[PDB]
């Protein structure tokens, strides 16, 4: 049907026969990587052409490679082989995550550090994490994970509650040996548990909540069509997915009338990026790249009814391939429900002696994603009046560390002698603008504060500016709150009745960005976090802001080199990328498990429609 | 019952007879403003002191009186009299803004201004605003109204639409005189309409919106005692209401188990000023005060079910006081419900195989106003996880003009020669604090980047700092977005169980703050509005940021003289006071009706709780 629509089992398996067929797929090979590709800019030619990229791992050493297949026409239309010391190395598996610990728990130097801690080697859980790129030259081309040690003294115990510090290990999983354990000396484990189901912890539970139902009597308002498409409220959109971004959002429209009118072709978050802040040699390398490295939707949870949502909610359940190229479903891995929103607009007038209140509401699309310790929401906004936004809520057990005697600048106490190391959650929104169509520029606006004198005697007077982002090179913009900065993404050949070019407001919270020093690894891996809005030429081949191979990748690759080639961003193809994090310093009231926290950014119509797109909507 | 319950209508009778007894009362004495005080300080003999305040306006030009009256002992405790040219005038009374269009179209001025413009007088709306201060000496001593005039085509037409430019009028509301008409020439009347509820302009109702169904089966879970006392989900506080602020909350508290322990002793929105950016010397005088010159609680709505709130609600019905002294009730002007917020907080353990999710849920006391043209949603907040929030939300109808030919840098169009003056909605929240008691001190946090090098090779590290606020002459602090700048109020008497004094991080929006001239006459009399956070030291005579009489004052009247005390505010009863507002510069979809636009801040806690206190809620 639609080219949009998400990928069945079936284009799954035909994938794994044409790799198969092709000679790419033998028993030695892995997938690390498989997705669909979006429709090629020029429309559809005739019927749809159903790529697949995958990144095949070679589990006896080899180099692996990077290959789309078309299931349509049942072949391979590329096939390259990488050199992953130069380009990066691919996601890390599954089964090389289960490798690092049963590796460690026969290494006689890891025996001799849990034996000097007196800790029993059955009961250390390892995190396997991502190595990065630092002073390691062993490394270059080699897939690496570091471990750190968490104690669990019985099966339902959270290990969290007792990091092992001043222990940290290196493990190749390919040739499967350990490169490396240091052991910079002995702290306490924290001895208290951060067991949350525990009723001793927990206490009797309230009896105080009384229920509230949310019902839907008539059902939801908006339509699943063909799968995937959604139509709400005068919204057109199809919920895409894909293993490494999550739910995907494509044509992004809006019903002005008798025309369906683009806004944004393609949302996604296309980088996460954890980095920790704590300088001891046991966790300074500490840098997750959740999408980048890990691939957050693989980690997708099956949403269930009641728990993760209340209301009508209409599921999905992407398919995506499990390492071997065969088909996996994530169950109700996508959430889908409208609500309520509060007041839309209201207004009692004397003179005319009408009273006007109507009702606001958004239409929901989430995921919920575990990575190790850490929960993360995703969620996806689309309100009555043209708003378009997007929260992440972090939430899970934090990271933990011992909490040094003499206290520390770079980490907080929990509970004694446990500590949390400070770091953030910074991610990346790459949006595809579609403002009218695909001719957008980007402007940015900011409050102008005038001068008290002829022309403003009274000093009063205060305008704002735009300044159009004409070329890449002078695209890469920062915050500034206090005169309250925002861009603008317009299309300059489509105009309101007004005759102003119809647009769109971009509203970031304005948070911080990457604080590592700017000389440092992960400045240099990381360095879309650094600032908090990028514009580039629509290009096929620029996806993520950290390149196709994060893992183990050095600088080189993503916007810094996208920018480079300074193409022209006004009134052409364009692509937004913000950055937005939330820069966390644990609190006791994180422990045992946090709270959620959230951060995000919304788009509003800035001169878009003709009126309030909203005069329609019923008393009710 | 409780010396924070709500004034009754029989206390509002009861102050009226104890003035009209004292022959303060008489037949030109209207009361401008009328409100129960709050008990000291203190508090020790348990013996009851119903004290009220008013402030008594004299219709034939006598000085008015600020008087306090005991209603339990029947008594005029004082009775002064208001130097109001030193002092300020008293807050305008419903009745003489009504007076405005009367007056005016019975003037020659008034009327040659209309016929040059062909419009039918009696189709003539007056808007009677505030005049504020300035270079008119003649005004000083003189209550002072300003009038912009709107043509209403027909009784439930929106005058709004159409807005006179070039002319305005000022009005001495005592003597009943039009001291001045000004007429800078005709400006073309915007002839479109922008009645919202014309199925010409709305056009066919859509029907595609199902009903979201939100009850209460077993009823809520707060419980109102003692006519405004609220316990829900261990929060504990007492719902009070002022005609000039709206709803107050008063010792708001948290019940940590055996404690019931205070967070905020009082928190409201003590100000609210509403500033044009247009230098046109038709509207360069105009600044709302909303709260000061106005009185926010007076318009306030009565509540309709399923329109304003939605779902298991309870209402309060407070009581203010007419011109008169006659109690006026307020039906439904207060709604209390609780509400779903989401996940609470979640984490799905592959060590433990647990898998753990639970709902957050919100507690909300509301209230909305009308005020000519906007209206004005009030939210607190409690969240389960002991954070307190509040949120305004800005609807109504634009304050117009015309659209000059040529364009505007301080106005924007809406509609063809429909302007919209570029105007700010700033807010001042004081909460008087109580962390843990009375004995606070606040410090400033901002994130702390550091350099690589020693003792941070890798460069990943980054601190915070905070600084203590020891004195009012260091306690005017601005908003820093880019470092991550918030504010605890910590009890350094009081320390949780890691030994850390326990606090409450306030987290502002960072939203722009006043943007007139430093020497303009808004910024002197709105200077509150030009800085972020305040703090000082607790006085019960320190109410408002503008101080009790803003109408007509000259500048500099409160926040800056209570600041100018340099008081010790390091470990003392304190007061924060927080500016936060919306900078609107409307846009086309503002326009007939604007879709709610909203602003707030919130308060976590930080390190208050010995862990998360969230750990007894049920799975359900
Ligand atoms: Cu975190
Ligand atoms: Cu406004």
């Amino acid at each position: 049907a639609s080219p949009f629509r998400l990928a069945s089992a079936g284009e799954i398996s035909e994938v794994q026969g044409i790799l198969r067929t092709a000679g790419l797929l033998g028993p030695e090979k892995r997938i690390a990587y498989l997705g669909v590709l979006d429709p090629a800019r020029g429309a559809g030619s005739e019927a749809e052409d159903r790529r697949f990229r995958v990144f095949i791992h070679d589990v006896s050493g080899a180099r692996p490679q990077e290959v789309t297949v078309s299931v349509t026409n049942g072949t391979v239309i590329s096939a390259v082989e990488l050199d992953t010391a130069a380009t990066g190395e691919l996601p890390v598996l599954e089964e090389e995550f289960e490798v690092v610990e049963q590796l460690l728990a026969t290494d006689e130097r890891w025996l001799k550090a849990l034996a000097a801690r007196n800790l029993d080697v059955s009961k250390v859980r390892v995190a396997p994490l991502s190595a990065g790129v630092f002073e390691y030259a062993e490394e270059r081309g080699r897939r690496i994970l570091r471990g750190l040690a968490f104690v669990q003294d019985f099966p339902e115990d959270s290990a969290w509650a007792h990091p092992v510090d001043g222990l940290v290990a290196y493990v190749d999983v390919v040739s499967k040996e350990v490169t490396r354990v240091i052991d910079t000396g002995v702290f306490p484990v924290p001895a208290e548990h951060g067991n949350y189901t525990d009723p001793e912890l927990t206490g009797p539970l309230r009896t105080t909540q009384k229920p509230i139902s949310i019902t839907q009597p008539e059902g939801p308002s908006f339509t699943v069509t063909g799968g995937n498409h959604i139509e709400w409220e005068k919204w057109s959109l199809d919920v895409g997915f894909d293993v490494r971004e999550g739910v995907v959002l494509h044509n992004i429209a809006f019903r002005d009338g008798d025309r369906l009118r683009p806004i944004i072709n393609r949302a996604s978050i296309a980088e996460m990026v954890v980095p920790y802040g704590d300088p001891s040699p046991i966790r300074s390398w500490q840098n997750y790249f959740d999408t980048g490295e890990y691939l957050v939707g693989q980690y997708a949870n099956s949403l269930e009814l009641g728990c993760d949502c209340l209301g009508d909610i209409t599921y999905l359940s992407p398919v995506i391939s499990d390492a071997f190229g065969n088909p996996r479903e994530i169950r109700n891995g996508i959430c889908m429900h409208e609500e309520d929103w509060g007041i839309l607009a209201k207004h009692s007038d004397l003179w005319s002696g009408i009273n006007y209140t109507r009702r606001n509401r958004r239409m929901v699309i989430s995921f919920f994603t575990t990575i190790g310790n850490y929960d993360y929401g995703f969620y996806w906004y689309l309100y009555l009046d043209g708003t378009i936004e997007f929260e992440a809520k972090a939430t899970g057990v934090v990271f933990t560390s011992a909490f040094p005697e003499g206290g520390s600048d770079n980490i907080s106490q929990l509970a004694p002698g446990l500590g949390a190391p400070f770091h953030q959650h910074i991610f990346s929104a790459r949006l595809d603008m579609a403002i009218d169509g695909f001719t957008n520029r980007v402007e940015e606006e900011d409050v102008v504060r005038q001068t008290m004198g002829p022309g403003n005697e009274r000093g009063n007077a205060f305008s704002r500016k735009r300044t159009v982002l004409t070329r890449e090179s002078e695209a890469v913009r920062e915050a500034d709150a206090r005169t309250g900065r925002t861009w603008i993404i317009s299309n300059p050949e489509s105009k309101n009745r007004l005759n102003e070019p119809v647009g769109y407001k971009l509203h970031a919270h304005n948070q911080p960005t990457l604080l590592a020093d700017p000389g440092s690894s992960i400045a240099r891996r990381a360095a879309f976090a650094t600032k908090d809005l990028w514009v580039t030429r629509y290009a096929d081949d620029e996806r993520y802001p950290t390149g196709d191979f994060v893992n183990q990748h050095s600088g080189g690759a993503g916007l810094p080199s996208y920018i480079a080639q300074d193409r022209d961003i006004d009134g052409q193809d364009i692509v937004v990328w913000h950055t937005f994090g939330l820069t966390h310093f644990p609190r006791v009231e994180d422990w045992p498990i946090m709270p959620v926290d959230t951060v995000g950014f919304k788009l509003r119509p800035e001169g878009f429609f003709d009126r309030s797109p909203v005069l329609d909507v019923p008393a009710n």
